[PDB]
RNA sequence: AAUUUCUACUGUUGUAGAUAGAUUAAAAGGUAAUUCUAUC
DNA sequence: ATAGAATTACCTTTTAATCT
């Protein structure tokens, strides 16, 4: 049976690259190493990285210079801001155009500034690095000027020593300017006025300007609604350095001073936040900073906002949180906050540890006692009540809470005890309501008090126990006992030290960095442990430490001795951070590097004419393919003379002919002064060329006036191009077969025909003896292009990439090209990265995961490919070369779907916590044909659960981050797993004439297990060019005629809700809805007030108990509530039990019995079937409405699941026509067996609505509003 | 337990399926340490 | 014991440009 997508073949051209191994042939590798080419290119990669760093320093200076010259007027900024805020409340077209114009005028200002500078003329051309003898290069001039001045550009750079080495490096790349072409293209994107995020124009205007305006709005709104939020005096003291600016752009005053927050948020002063320095200032104003030697961190705006929010208990203030500005496009980032030193190697770590612990061991206080003995005696005297508890204090911070949790198993015991004691002491009368002065005194004595005396704690606890029960009361002796056990910790530490003794010697060598290796895990596990132990001790002592308040009267001997000890111990904080920062690094791994073979243009073009200049040639021998690179000194090996002289049977050399960019190439050859006389152009053809009458918008020659386009002129010009092509020496051999000139309506059509037909591969036979000679002498370097399919023992279906490569040269492809070979291929070298461990030696039994054992005559080495040095070949090709990219691809897909809508199915896919992905196949009527999870994707005998695999990897990564172990990759597992899912989905799409449907949510999931967006992206990519290896070479679905069922997808930003056959529906109410009735919970019952909740409950029609069915019925009409988006009359029932997730753990809740208990407690009679709605609305108790609303929510919770188990079911609170309530546990085959299945099925129903809109359609919209969705789903059936 | 490379394999010097590279920039998130605070 | 707002350090993944 034929597929409906048979027509969608060869629809648009796309680009791919294939990857192969290069296997050196004969003496090739010997000659390579003899000349040391691999060494040369290894050094050149390092030099190239350095050169790019140097160019980047020049670019950073240029950017700072431009942004220092730039000034954006306050009027432009205010106009932008006004239109920008007006855009928020309306989508009108005039506002869109006005915003576009303001954005573009600001961009134009900055773009003029960048064009004006002199350096910009030579910023991306050859003149940067290499110039002639007359003038030196701009980069070299800037380096020499910087050296002449007192500035050392490469102090921060570790790879470059000084500017003299920088000069060496730039001078070494003379004659290699083309090597930087691409890089310079990258750099052009930094200054482009187009809407590309790589530009500083973009970063200022598209990114940072809206953030600053939003922050200014938030600042003024906060000033109105929370004036007491930010402490302006303190923030001006703390952040003076970042509030200092030279120029107030509102008043134009060139005065350097500390700005007010009012000034920093004046719109014009946005001019101060364009460069990286001002960006860091502004972001520091938002974020505060740590200052070396100050124990308290200085606060920014957001911290004052959050503290005030916590103070007055208003979470609405979270709305006014400031947004950090994004960095400037090439800037090195400077931190205003403190930055810790760095340990260099293993020896640093071990020596610093040993110094710390020897210091802690040998230390003695003024009372000549060790830390251990001293703390022991101190806490023993404390235990024995020998000290004045009114002169010893606990910090009233998290340390006291931690103590309460550790000793009384409740963090709030000590705090509430002290609050009750101070409340009872300051005001015995009016305990519930303190006075206006007593409230401030209370809070100042407890909440505001930095420290609390042990006296206060003890008396508070003793008064607290009176009103506490006997089984659970908290005694001060328990706190004293906790402190008396602390010295023992020291002894425990001792043990580890001796063990670590040995460990120290292991890593006492310097420069080794062996602690970053995985083999050191065990030893690291010890180190961390010791550190962790010490750290914990520190915190247990931290509660006594007094911060930088240098006031309360204290036992001065106690505190002298304690602070001596604590100061010595507290060096563990820096040591801990240093060691963590070192060990967590991932160890250095070699990367592959580019091979050039002494050629800056090694594979930039395969054309025969370019062979001596690019030196890359392709050969075919039997069924094998070969890449050959000519020695730079011997690049005439395959000139025409040698080919004629050495015609032989051995190798088939590819001869490559390409006529690219016809619109520039043809007139370059025909009107060039060298040959313009040859292709004799008439005066009329020259008149067509001079005034561009053959084009609508082309440029005229020699400054003539452009004449209106004339199709007759265009066709005569096309005919001159044809005549000239036939006169041309090399192009005549393309065998062009143009359509009739009268068929053309545009010059571009003819150009496209030229470019389509202007690619031809042919072959020349060459003596094997000649290839062997030239590869032996070292004049040719020869490699076989290889993957596992070219093995003599392959004997199976090949890789898709193998098929594409072979099709490049297939007779059937060459007669009408779909696979075209492109230029700018690349060669790489990859050094061996793991030791060759022979994992399964020959003639030994090996265990099978599914025969129970296997044996082989040969060895089997794990990761053999990484146990030796290898060459690689990245080769770019174009597929569907003669067709062009179709803008109207979605429209054609929709036309096809409208014609054959009866054959169409809906493959809808949802995600879940329990299911990585879950699919639902729906027929045109809305019935479910298929449904299964994608967690298990092992077909046939072997089944693999990639959900468990991915969840295990996630747990492993969490464990690793915590334990300083190497974080293993989860990305490769997700890609290998999704390949199978994509395969299955393609198969389904074609077997069932399906369209795929997903839900709208971007890129911020933070559940490492989740795979939804990656699956979308991989599926789009696959459906761009769908080949089935089992199809026929020239039939639909084969190599020449692949399915194209999706649009190209350049970005997600561009992509709407349809790419080809993949549609997106809103995720709203896809899984929290009934599959039978369509009921959805748009009553949102929350408890606010008694008046509000009785107002709510009076909107129902009736509320009663049903005896004949034994459950409560709430009947209502959705029209009586806020919005008519959901409409209709519904009766909901307390039928069935529910599962509640709390802290996770789960709980069985029976709502009918809870409703019974609540009605008995308030003595409302329901037992005879009476309607109790009036009695509900008349109740006055807060608790009644709170519990009623809670039970009503529980009734509406259709998704019920126990976390940590399989069950995730869905029960409806609405009964069907037969009186049954849907439950996924006992649901028919055509019904969703699962909550996630329900989500998939309703995503599919939204897709079915879309199919309907396609079938019945000009101006087709795939926007699905909730109203139409509800009407569709719950209307019938 | 072999790979252009990934995943699952042993399917026997390999078997399925997938596989757009190079370069450049930026963002997002995770974990720890530290600061100030809020919680029935 | 949860958690919020910051800073620093280490890490992985994702997205969007240029060319092919
Ligand atoms: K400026
Ligand atoms: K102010
Ligand atoms: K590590
Ligand atoms: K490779
Ligand atoms: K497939
Ligand atoms: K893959
Ligand atoms: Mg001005
Ligand atoms: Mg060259
Ligand atoms: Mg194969
Ligand atoms: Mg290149
Ligand atoms: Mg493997």
């Amino acid at each position: 049976n034929a597929s409906i997508y048979q027509e969608f073949v060869n629809k648009y051209s796309l680009s791919k690259t294939l990857r192969f191994e290069l296997i050196p042939q004969g003496k090739t590798l010997e000659n390579i190493k003899a000349r040391g080419l691999i060494l040369d290119d290894e050094k050149r990669a390092k030099d190239y990285k350095k050169a790019k760093q140097i160019i980047d320093k020049y670019h950073q200076f240029f950017i700072e210079e431009i942004l220092s010259s730039v000034c954006i007027s306050e009027d432009l900024l205010q106009n932008y801001s006004d239109v920008y805020f007006k855009l928020k409340k309306s989508d009108d077209d005039n506002l869109q155009k006005d915003f576009k114009s303001a954005k573009d005028t600001i961009k134009k200002q900055i773009s003029e500034y960048i064009k004006d500078s002199e350096k910009f003329k030579n910023l991306f051309n050859q003149n940067l690095i290499d110039a002639k003898k007359g003038q030196e290069s701009d980069l070299i001039l800037w380096l020499k000027q910087s050296k002449d001045n007192g500035i050392e550009l490469f102090k921060a750079n570790s790879d470059i020593t000084d500017i003299d080495e920088a000069l060496e490096i730039i001078k070494s790349f003379k004659g290699w300017t083309t090597y930087f072409k691409g890089f310079h293209e990258n750099r052009k994107n930094v200054y482009s006025s187009n809407d590309i995020p790589t530009s500083i124009i973009y970063r200022i205007v598209d990114d940072n300007l809206p953030k600053f305006l939003e922050n200014k709005a938030k600042y003024e709104s906060l000033k109105d609604k929370a004036p007491e939020a930010i402490n302006y005096e303190q923030i001006k003291k703390d952040l003076a350095e970042e509030l200092t600016f030279d120029i107030d752009y509102k008043t134009s005053e060139v005065n350097q001073r500390v700005f007010s927050l009012d000034e920093v948020f004046e719109i014009a002063n946005f001019n101060n936040y364009l460069n990286q320095s001002g960006i860091t200032k502004f972001n520091t104003i938002i974020g505060g900073k740590f200052v070396n030697g100050e124990n308290t961190k200085r606060k920014g705006i957001n911290e004052y906002i959050n503290l005030y929010s916590q103070q007055i208990n208003d979470k609405t203030l979270k709305k006014y949180k400031m947004s950090v500005l994004f960095k400037q496009i090439l800037s090195d980032t400077e931190s205003k906050s403190f930055v810790i030193d760095k340990l260099e190697d293993d020896s640093d770590v071990v020596t610093t540890m040993q110094s710390f612990y020897e210091q802690i061991a040998a230390f003695k206080t003024v009372e000549e006692k060790s830390i251990k003995e001293t703390l022991s005696l101190l806490f023993d005297d404390l235990k024995a009540q020998k000290l004045d508890l009114s002169k010893i204090y606990f910090k009233n911070d998290k340390s006291l809470t931690d103590l309460s949790q550790q000793v009384f198993d409740d963090y709030s015991v000590i705090g509430t005890a002290v609050l009750e004691y101070i409340t009872q002491q300051i005001a015995p009368k009016n305990l519930d309501n303190p006075s206006k002065k007593e409230q401030e005194l209370i809070a100042k004595k407890t909440e505001k008090a930095k420290y609390l005396s042990l006296e206060t704690i003890k008396l508070a606890l003793e008064e607290f126990n009176k009103h506490r029960d006997i089984d659970k009361q908290c005694r001060f002796e328990e706190i004293l006992a906790n402190f008396a056990a602390i010295p023992m910790i020291f002894d425990e530490i001792a043990q580890n030290k001796d063990n670590l003794a040995q460990i120290s010697i292991k890593y006492q060598n310097q420069g080794k960095k062996d602690l970053l290796q995985a083999s050191a895990e065990d030893d690291v596990k010890a180190i961390k442990d010791l550190l962790d132990q010490t750290n914990n001790l520190l915190h247990k002592l931290k509660i006594f430490h007094i911060s930088q308040s240098e006031i309360l009267d204290k036992d001065e001997h106690f505190y002298l001795v304690f602070e001596e000890c604590y100061f010595e111990l507290a060096n563990i904080v820096p040591l801990y951070n240093k060691i963590r920062n070192y060990i967590t690094q991932k160890p250095y791994s070699d990367e592959k590097f580019k091979l050039n073979f002494e050629n800056s243009t090694l594979a930039n073009g395969w054309d025969k004419n370019k062979e001596p200049d690019n030196t890359a040639i392709l050969f075919i021998k039997d069924d094998k393919y070969y890449l050959g690179v000519m020695n730079k000194k011997n690049n005439k090996i395959f000139d025409d003379k040698a080919i004629k002289e050495n015609k032989g049977e051995g190798y088939k050399k590819i001869v490559y002919k390409l006529l690219p960019g016809a619109n520039k190439m043809l007139p370059k050859v025909f009107f060039s002064a060298k040959s313009i006389k040859f292709y004799n152009p008439s005066e009329d053809i020259l008149r067509i060329r001079n005034h561009s009458t053959h084009t609508k918008n082309g440029s005229p020659q020699k400054g003539y006036e452009k004449f209106e386009f004339n199709i007759e002129d265009c066709r005569k010009f096309i005919d001159f191009y044809k005549q000239s092509i036939s006169k041309h020496p090399e192009w005549k051999d393309f065998g062009f077969r143009f359509s009739d000139t009268q068929r053309y309506n545009s010059i571009d059509e003819f150009y496209r025909e030229v470019e389509n037909q202007g690619y031809k591969l042919t072959f020349e036979n060459i003596s094997e003896s000649y290839i062997d000679s030239v590869v032996n002498q070292g004049k040719l370097y020869l490699f076989q292009i290889y993957n596992k399919d070219f093995s003599a023992y392959s004997k199976g279906r090949p890789n898709l990439h193998t098929l594409y490569w072979k099709a490049l040269f297939d007779e059937r492809n060459l007669q009408d090209v779909v696979y075209k070979l492109n230029g700018e291929a690349e060669l790489f070298y990859r050094k061996q990265s793991i030791p060759k461990k022979i994992t399964h030696p020959a003639k030994e039994a090996i265990a099978n995961k599914n025969k129970k054992e296997s044996v082989f005559e040969y060895d089997l080495i794990k990761d053999k490919r990484f146990t030796e040095d290898k060459f690689f070949f990245h080769c770019p090709i174009t597929i569907n070369f003669k067709s062009s990219g179709a803008n109207k691809f979605n429209d054609e897909i929709n036309l096809l779907l409208k014609e054959k809508a009866n054959d169409v199915h809906i493959l809808s896919i949802d995600r879940g916590e329990r299911h990585l992905a879950y699919y639902t196949l729906v027929d045109g009527k809305g019935n479910i044909i298929k449904q299964d999870t994608f967690n298990i994707i092992g077909n046939d005998r072997m089944k693999t659960n990639y959900h468990d695999k991915l969840a295990a990897i996630e747990k492993d990564r969490d464990s690793a981050r915590k334990d300083w172990k190497k974080i293993n990759n989860i990305k490769e597992m997700k890609e290998g797993y999704l390949s199978q899912v994509v395969h299955e989905i393609a198969k389904l799409v074609i077997e069932y004439n399906a369209i795929v449907v997903f839900q709208d949510l971007r890129g911020r999931f933070k559940v490492e297990k989740q795979v939804y967006q990656k699956l979308e992206k991989m599926l789009i990519e696959k459906l761009n060019y769908l080949v089935f290896k089992d199809n026929e070479f020239d039939k639909t679905g084969g190599v020449l005629r692949a399915y194209q069922l999706t649009a190209p997808f350049e970005t997600f930003k561009k992509m709407g809700k349809q790419t080809g056959i993949i549609y997106y529906v809103p995720a709203g109410f896809t899984s929290k809805i009934c599959p039978v009735t369509g009921f959805v919970n748009q009553l949102y019952p929350k408890y606010e007030s008694v008046s509000k909740s009785q107002e709510f409950f009076s909107k129902f029609d009736k509320i009663c108990y049903n005896l004949d069915k034994g459950y409560f019925e709430f009947s209502f009409d959705y029209k009586n509530f806020g919005d008519k988006a959901a409409k209709g009359k519904w009766t909901i029932a307390s039928f069935g039990s529910r599962l509640i997730n709390f802290r996770w753990d789960t709980r069985e809740v029976y709502p009918t019995k809870e409703l019974e208990k609540l009605l008995k407690d308030y003595s409302i009679e329901y037992g005879h079937g009476e309607c109790i709605k009036a009695a509900i609305c008349g109740e006055s108790d807060k608790k009644f409405f709170a519990k009623l609303t809670s039970v009503l929510n529980t009734i509406l919770q259709m998704r019920n699941s126990k976390t940590g188990t399989e069950l995730d079911y869905l029960i409806s609170p609405v009964a069907d026509v037969n009186g049954n309530f849907f439950d996924s546990r006992q649901a028919p085959k055509n019904m969703p067996q699962d909550a996630d299945a329900n989500g998939a099925y309703h995503i599919g129903l939204k897709g079915l609505m879309l199919l309907g809109r396609i079938k019945n359609n000009k101006k087709l919209n795939l926007v699905i509003k909730n109203e139409e969705y509800f009407e569709f789903v719950q209307n019938r059936n």
